[PDB]
Parts: structure tokens; sequence; C-alpha cells
DNA sequence: ATTATGACGCT
DNA sequence: AGCGTCATA
């Protein structure tokens, strides 16, 4: 009754850029705008690998992880932009810098948690309280929510899509009680007003469009964001959760897309998030562990407490390259040459980071994969990172891995290396 | 031969 | 610490 926690205390948004690397390339090159286009890395093997796809191209069935040659079979007029190559490898600097543009704008509205290169969570609870106090009990006009969907509406007693959005929004606003400054539905709505403003600012100041979700926690905000992409935002209320979750595959919820989610489905013999409500907390804990069980018990009721962390900057800076098939590194000087390439990019990014962000990395992590190993990483070793010097870092990385060489002869490297990875970690203020 | 990342959990 | 999981362009 009166003591049932309802996961309504916060207003949280997730803002995610639409087709982000494609938009970055379309801003730069107007010829790519409003076209089926994709961003590709490398070229020689099957046309290169697609890592981002415009919505026009998605209509032809083009997806991420498709080879461009294969994408061209679906979409012959597909336009392509290539990721920059520097020091023999893909270099993602243009996209990291475009990300900073967006993150800095969002940070003007609230403290953000950078969740990926193209998305961040926002805790809007305080901003909403302030806006409410300013509103002075004044109703919220539909004109303040021009790109907002209310999930689950319209419902009850027009065949155009914008038409439908407006009838849902109208039903929502008609029902609101703007008299109560503590009403969660009202708080979400004001949250959505602020996110319209945020998204307008991002588009005005960068040229990039994005989508967003507004809810009471991160998981619902993330889920909401995807419901009406691109260039729209979606409000998922607490009350919308039972219907939403009643047909929502478990794998769609963040963190359940992998083995845990598959185990929830197999062990419990269920398919949809809503079906979890029929298990006790202890039952879920018995199968999935204490933490996962409690998380699932609350999450299937729309409740989650994971805070929006105040962190706008990545806490690691890394450089990685695969050496697939017959390009695997089989000699010492090969291994050393590529460690240097990676280390030179790492030094460049580290030095920029120190100037921009007043911090220094103190640990270097070195990771390799060996031919035959299914695992992403075969071996990970750390050493001290005391100087931003590429030659020292690459020499140090070699030192930590030198014993992995199975060969009797030192000039040869075996079994051949199919991945190298350098990562700088453990930052301290400077 | 999707690749290049990046956060967080376990023991 | 080193490994595993899950995630996103
Ligand atoms: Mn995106
Ligand atoms: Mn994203
Ligand atoms: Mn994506």
């Amino acid at each position: 009754g009166p003591h049932m926690a309802t996961g309504q205390d916060r207003v949280v948004a997730l803002v995610d850029m639409d087709c982000f690397f494609v938009q970055v390339e379309q801003r730069q090159n107007p010829h790519l705008r409003n076209k089926p286009c994709a961003v590709v890395q490398y070229k020689s093997w099957k046309g290169g690998g697609i890592i981002a796809v415009s919505y026009e191209a998605r209509a032809f069935g083009v997806t991420r992880s498709m080879w461009a040659d294969d994408a061209k079979k679906l979409c012959p007029d597909l336009l392509l932009a290539q990721v920059r190559e520097s020091r023999g490898k893909a270099n993602l600097t243009k996209y990291r810098e475009a990300s900073v543009e967006v993150m800095e704008i969002m940070s003007r509205f609230a403290v953000i948690e950078r969740a990926s290169i193209d998305e961040a969570y926002v805790d809007l609870t305080s901003a909403v309280q302030e806006r409410l106090q300013k509103l002075q009990g004044q109703p919220i006009s539909a004109d303040l929510l021009p790109s907002t969907y209310i999930e689950g509406l319209p419902q009850g007693p027009t065949v155009q899509k914008e038409g439908m959005r407006k009838q849902g929004l109208f039903q929502w606003l008609d029902s609101l009680q703007i008299d109560n400054l503590t009403s969660p539905d009202l708080q979400l709505t004001v949250g959505a007003v602020i996110v319209e403003e945020m998204r307008a600012a991002i588009e005005r100041e960068t040229g990039f469009q994005c989508s967003a979700g507004i809810s009471h926690n991160k998981v619902l905000a993330k889920l909401a964001c995807g419901l009406n992409k691109p260039n729209r935002q979606t409000l998922v209320s607490h009350g919308s959760v039972p219907q939403l979750f009643s047909q929502m595959p478990i794998r769609k919820i963040r963190s359940l897309g992998g083995k845990l989610g598959a185990s929830v489905i197999e062990i419990l013999g269920i398919e949809y998030m809503g079906e979890l409500t029929q298990f006790t907390e202890s039952q879920l804990q018995s199968h999935f562990g204490e933490k996962n069980g409690s998380w699932l018990y609350a999450m299937c009721r729309g409740i989650e407490h994971d805070p929006v962390k105040p962190r706008q900057l990545p806490k690691t800076i890394g450089c990685s390259k695969n050496f697939p098939g017959k390009t695997a590194l089989a000699t010492r000087e090969q291994v050393q040459w590529w460690l240097l390439q990676l280390a030179q990019e790492l030094e460049e990014r580290l030095t920029k980071d120190r100037n921009d962000n007043d911090r220094v990395a103190t640990q270097l992590v070195v990771s390799i994969r060996v031919q035959g190993d299914k695992r992403l990483s075969s071996l990970r070793r750390c050493c001290a990172l005391t100087r931003y010097d590429a030659h020292k870092m690459s020499h140090d990385a070699f030192t930590v891995i030198k014993n992995c060489n199975t060969s009797g002869i030192q000039t040869e490297w075996s079994p051949p290396l199919t991945m190298l990875f350098l990562c700088a970690t453990k930052f301290s203020a400077s």
C-alpha cells in the first residue's frame, strides 16, 4: 500500500544521436546528405566493414557489420564515407571530437553520464523542480512538445503517423494534474519539455539530430529512446510499464541482451519482461544471484536505482587492432612495428587528454589475442605508465608480452598474433 | 575476416 | 590483478 516504493523519484533522460558517424560525415560532405549512405572501415576486404548506416539506407536492408560489397548488393546507389586511417589503422578521432561537441552542450543543462561515443544519461530531477516552480501551475502546451511521443497512447474510444503522435500527446496532456508539483507524470512531462530544448540546442549548434527517452530511470530511458527513432523523443511513464513490458522480449532490456538474458528465458521458461513479476525476489536471486535477482525483481516492475554518474569523460584511452586471417603477426619486428604504431596513436591521444582535461594516466594495459583462441582477448598484462612516450610504451608493452612467443627462435613469433591492444588507465589529477 | 573501442562484474 | 560480460559506432 502506502509503503510500496514505485521507482518514481527521479526524472532521467537518455539522449542518443541518430546514425551518428553517418551524420558526422554528412555534415562534412553535403553530397551525402539525405541519401542512403554508410560509414565503412577499411576497404580491401569485401569493400570494408560497415559501422554506421543512414535511415535511407536502412530501408534497403543495409545494417551494421555488413561488408560494403554485400550492402551494395541490397543498395546499389549506397554512398560510403571511410574512417580515417593513420599509422596503418582506423582512427576514430573525428567521431570522438564530434561526441565532445554534443556532450558539452548537454552538460549545460545538467550533469551527464557519458554512456557511449554517441549517448549520455541526464538526471533532470533538479532541473524539473526548478522549471515547475517557474511554471507557476501553468498547464503544459502541446507546442512545447513538438517531437514527443507518449508511449501507450493514444488508447481507447486519423491514419497518419504524426496524427497519431498528436492524439497520444493530447490524451496525455488532457489527463495531467499540473496542480501537483510532486506528481511523477507531471515531472516526466516537464522533463520532456527540457529534453526538447536540449535536442533543439544540439541540432542548432552542431547540425546533428538525435532521439531521446524520458523516464524515471536509466533502463527505461534507454528503452524509450529507441521506440521512435530517428529525430523523436519518447516518454515512458511508470503507468505505461505493465503494457509495454507484457510483450517486450527480455533481451531488449539493457544488460539482458547476452547470456544472462538467455538464462532468464531458459530457466524460467518465459519470453517477456512482464512475465518476471510472477517470481518472488528470493526465487530470482536463487537463479541469478543476489544482485541480479533483486535487480530483476524491481526492473520488471519498472523500478531501477542505478544513478546517473557524474562522468563526462572516458576513464580509459585505448588503441586496438585486429590482424585477421593471414595478416596475423608472425615476426618480432612486425609485432614491434605495430606496438609502436598503436603507442604513437595512444601518445597522441594521451597528450591531448592531459592538456584538455588536467589528468594523467598511470597504468598501461597490454592485451593480445593468439591464433586459435576464440576469446576476444587471450592475455592481458599491466605495467607502469610513467611517461607519455610512444617508444617507451611500445618497448614496455613488448617486454610484458615477449614470453608469449612459443617459438624457439626469437626472430619468429608463434603462434601468430591476431590482435594487439594498448590501454591507458588509472588517471590521476594533474 | 566485423572492428575499435569502453564500462563494470567476478574471484 | 586478470578474465569475463555486455555494450555501442
Ligand atoms: Mn545512436
Ligand atoms: Mn548509442
Ligand atoms: Mn546503434
